[PDB]
């Protein structure tokens, strides 16, 4: 009653970007596509584009800073992605600081580093299993081919069309 979610896909259905180059994945990515079992299309108040910056620390973990525009201000949130079982996979650092969060997995599905990327996320919060796929763009716009591929991949993981959104480009906060 409290919550009905589309099940997380088995990891076997989520590809891994082969020969992942952590240094090349650094920098700002625009979230041009967003899909997941907690993501819902809202025509009345469409999701605004936000940005996510990846910076490698000395120990090769990522300082992950996301910036979004809401309530007339820029909101920043910082996460740490720690290298996982194989290149392109990560787990969340300092998980204890997040109340109710018992699991968090990141897997880079595909990228050419200089234009686009698809990243799979899976987490367990309050014993509920959430997953999302982000279509990362180096620019705010990507081709119809890349967006259609994202839709196709999202649907292959069991997500319907209304759980797939393409955030509207904005200039506030994310241009810096």
């Amino acid at each position: 009653s409290t919550s009905d979610l589309i099940p997380a896909p088995p990891l076997s259905k989520v590809p891994l970007q082969q020969n992942f180059q952590d240094n090349q994945f650094q920098g700002k990515w625009y979230v041009v596509g967003l899909a997941g079992n907690a993501i819902l299309r809202e025509d009345k108040d469409p999701q605004k584009m936000y940005a996510t910056i990846y910076e490698l620390k000395e120990d090769k973990s990522y300082n992950v800073t996301s910036v979004l525009f809401r309530k007339k201000k820029c909101d920043y949130w910082i996460r740490t992605f720690v290298p996982g079982s194989q290149p392109g996979e990560f787990t969340l650092g300092n998980i204890k600081s997040y109340p109710g969060l018992t699991s968090y997995l990141v897997r880079v599905v595909s990228t050419n580093y200089n234009q686009h990327a698809m990243v799979f996320f899976k987490k367990v919060s309050q014993n509920r299993e959430y997953f999302k796929i982000t279509l990362y763009g180096r620019t705010k716009e990507l081709t119809s081919e890349l967006k259609e591929n994202f839709i196709r991949f999202s649907k292959s993981l069991g997500l319907p069309e209304n759980h797939i959104v393409f955030p509207v480009p904005i200039d506030q906060c994310i241009d810096g």
